[PDB]
């Protein structure tokens, strides 16, 4: 944590968790986009691994691999509707552009 | 640091710094690629700002904004030649894909 | 996590948790010793706060305030017997002396 | 950096550096106080090692071992006079007591 969710993102995640009928909560992750690039990833979690770090915002369990925490700290997960596009959006004060 | 450069990257950076004729060294940075994405950035530096953190690998000064250090720690800057493509490549043990 | 417990520490903590009859697990914390000093602190936890980060080693829930994580990462909690003294001991590879 | 010096601390350090007649600046470090304890350390630096991270506040070069940066980030070095006592004092918002 110092990872936060906006109302709409928590709502969206809770919506997903409710329709599914099970699950511990939300996984934030990170992967290479290619060569000089990082991509954020979202997944459902049923079970935290022993490698995982677990925390809470707006009553949503967020699971983050311990090794990925350096990249994700300070992240605000938002859910936005822009034009014909609707989906999750990651923000950092520390980062820019 | 715990940011490292490979021989070829240091060489490449030193090559760039030599042909240019001036410069303090190398800036590692980070920017949003879009929505759920981070892009690594490389720039020349003539002057560290007071916000900057400075360190050394293979006698190359690396300058990193203090706020970007969470994302870049553990980074190995390499320089690779693959097919018709030649350029810088960022690696992290912590990250994957 | 990247916070670990030795066998004896986990045993000791589980022993404590068993005799007590309840509790979520273990809190690792940090406080000022005075002027130029930090002291590690151990406490029982019944409830993770929303500020807390939770993780696992040897089936012991470790709770760490999100703000204290910078100081505690890489910590090995051990439990040692030395002479007439027996108690918890904190180690870091990164740190020395 | 995100390590800062107060006016009095920078003054004090610069005073020390001036009377000495040489030196690159200031080393912030960390050592074990004993068992469950950390102590902050201050030293002069003439030469940053390749392991070191260098930054600036109030035109004072602060040198911090890369491995010690997790413990020192967010530190405010102050210099205070309290009673018959006068000396350096380390603060963190993140930490308490």
């Amino acid at each position: 944590m110092s990872i936060t969710l906006s109302d709409s993102a928590a709502a969206r995640v809770n919506t997903f968790l409710a329709n599914r009928g099970k699950g511990f909560g939300l996984r934030l992750g990170v992967r290479t986009s290619g060569c000089s690039g990082m991509a954020y990833v979202l997944e459902f979690v049923d079970e935290p691994t022993p490698e995982d770090i677990v925390f809470e915002d707006k009553g949503v369990k967020v699971v983050v691999d311990g090794k990925s925490l350096q990249f994700l700290d300070g992240t605000q997960l938002d859910f936005v509707k822009e034009g014909l596009n609707e989906g999750f959006k990651f923000t950092n004060p520390n980062v820019k552009d």
